[PDB]
């Protein structure tokens, strides 16, 4: 479903601390409650020397903020990664300047809109209107139905509480 | 993909302690390693008074046996439940005598064989040849590619170590 990817991505560069400024899904159910499936908060991006992508995040599970560790396996396309799991899901980097923001999404193969969510990652706990612009632009086509956004205070909180 | 379900199921009855005697998937990848997605060990079945199905299990995550809690939502069909998550997955009870064994499976909608795994649940840490018969019978049609089985000793171990 996602048609924009970042040309000439340097995945090494995207390493470090990240803030999930905003999130969007094609289904309200994926983001509605705090225990919603794709409602995850990114701690840091950790690209492996063989070009894989270790992702650190938090996610509410059974009344508690629990840090999680996911691994995105590199594919032929530099901006597309596969999360080693059921139903196979892709991780697409849409766009990034490495030092300010990063836009990427997650779509479940064989069923886009019935599985798809995007985030706007920023380096600091500052809201970046510039980045939000790019994020909305990119999503302007996508069939999104829920949209979230956090404030500097929630961003310094675990699970953006 | 799964075509046999248990007529006249009394989900209340299946409550209690359960042993994952054996497991099978349509994909070796779902069960191969200990961190394999559908490689989960069931602790106990807990059916809710409104007829939902709370499931307690263990599952290896990042070099550690971690207890997990999943919830299967009742559907129009008494033996079919839906696990509240991405890609929507069904939980089907194939057959049970409530006090000896329980056969159920998990298939991911819109893609059977590219997502499907079954277990043979027993009440005691004893291997039940009778039950294994039924489990193999039921799977005899299904396009399974990996098959596991545990021993009383592994069954009294967390994560059947
Ligand atoms: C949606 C989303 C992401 C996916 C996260 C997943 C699939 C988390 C799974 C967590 C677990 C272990 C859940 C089971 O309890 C990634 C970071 C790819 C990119 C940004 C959007
Ligand atoms: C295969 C299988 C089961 C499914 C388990 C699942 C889907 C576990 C998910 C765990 C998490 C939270 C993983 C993310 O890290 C159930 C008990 C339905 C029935 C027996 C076969």
């Amino acid at each position: 479903i996602v048609t924009q990817t970042m040309k000439g991505l340097d995945i090494q560069k995207v390493a470090g601390t990240w803030y999930s400024l905003a999130m969007a899904a094609s289904d309200i159910s994926l983001l509605d409650a705090q225990s919603a499936p794709l409602r995850v908060y990114v701690e840091e991006l950790k690209p492996t020397p063989e070009g894989d992508l270790e992702i650190l995040l938090q996610k509410w599970e059974n009344g508690e903020c629990a840090q999680k560790k996911i691994i995105a396996e590199k594919t032929k396309i530099p901006a597309v990664f596969k999360i080693d799991a059921l139903n196979e899901n892709k991780v697409l980097v849409l766009d990034t300047d490495y030092k300010k923001y990063l836009l990427f999404c997650m779509e479940n193969s064989a069923e886009p809109e019935q599985s798809l969510a995007c985030q706007c990652l920023v380096r600091t706990p500052e809201v970046d209107d510039e980045a939000l612009e790019k994020f909305d632009k990119a999503l302007k086509a996508l069939p999104m139905h829920i949209r979230l956004s956090f404030n500097p205070t929630q961003l310094e909180e675990q699970c953006h509480i």
